[PDB]
């Protein structure tokens, strides 16, 4: 696992950068609001980054060309919230936790959302908690993990 202190911001940056061109290529409107630039934790940085990664590809694919996606950071004590909101289809309430578990089908397209691996690394390794809402014109999959372990 190996924890150190990071700011949780820095990876929401190296994450955007990685996915710049693309979501410059696709016309996706791209935001990210935090209400604290330095927001320090604890963590598995790369474990972390991982999530952020999957978090935004998905959001990518789901909102499409002339998309949006809007990441906000949030400081709430003593944890810390990261919420990956993209514009498009909402997500079946039915699917809305089945999402997060180690379920797997062949109907499934592409190379899959890797979302049991994200609530393995936030809840299991972080003791933290991911899940999904339907909100605005789109989507939004949400994280907190404590600030320390």
């Amino acid at each position: 696992m190996e924890f150190t202190e990071f700011n949780l911001n820095e990876l929401i940056r190296e994450v955007y950068v990685l996915f710049e061109e693309k979501i410059r290529k696709m016309n996706i409107d791209f935001c990210f609001e935090t209400d604290n630039e330095d927001l320090r934790v604890e963590a598995d940085r790369t474990r972390i980054k991982q999530v952020l990664i999957n978090l935004v590809q998905n959001a990518i694919e789901a909102t499409g060309e002339n998309g949006k996606i809007k990441i906000t950071s949030e400081d709430m004590y003593t944890k810390v919230r990261v919420s990956v909101w993209n514009s498009g289809p909402p997500i079946p309430e039915e699917l809305k936790e089945k999402i997060f578990s180690p379920f797997f089908t062949t109907k499934t397209q592409g190379t899959g959302l890797g979302l049991s691996i994200c609530r393995k690394i936030i809840e299991d390794e972080h003791g933290g908690k991911i899940w999904t809402e339907n909100r605005e014109n789109g989507v939004v999959f949400i994280f907190e993990i404590p600030k320390t372990p």
